């Protein structure tokens, strides 16, 4: 059923490029991307965001900033976002998509992740964390 999958943050440099690589890493044969609705468009990953990941054995090389559109959401059976406020960013840009997105970490105790930008090393730490449980979850779920 859910072959493609698109996972979303803010500024795609952060979580989601990371809730990307864990879920490619656990769903190999799915077709999974990333975006961000205030995204910084062909930026890197953050600095912080690869230093928690390589530090974790997850490789974030590649990665470019991507915008989140609705003409983009059209490729994927999925939308896995970060955050509450997302889900209505969802609703206001892709009213279509809204009925196939939910949040990254729905099988958490606590659903939201929380945005690490700009913090220190142990936030990072933290919400690595968080998408790493997320995502083995969602895979469960997925298989
Ligand atoms: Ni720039």
């Amino acid at each position: 059923m859910f072959d493609s999958i698109l996972v979303i943050c803010t500024g795609n440099i952060c979580r989601s490029p990371i809730g990307e690589r864990l879920l490619r890493r656990l769903l190999p044969s799915k077709k999974i991307n990333s975006a961000g609705v205030g995204a910084l468009v062909d930026h890197t990953a953050d600095e912080s965001a690869i230093r928690v990941a390589e530090k974790n054995g997850l490789c974030l090389k590649g990665h470019r900033g991507t915008k989140f559109t609705s003409a983009l959401a059209r490729q994927y059976d999925l939308l896995l976002v970060m955050e509450y406020s997302h889900l209505e960013q969802i609703s206001r840009i892709a009213p279509e998509a809204r009925g196939k997105t939910m949040l990254f970490g729905h099988w958490l105790d606590s659903k939201e992740i929380p945005d690490p930008y700009r913090m220190s090393d142990e936030a990072f730490d933290s919400v690595y964390q968080l998408l790493e449980q997320a995502s083995k979850r969602w895979a469960e779920k997925l298989g």
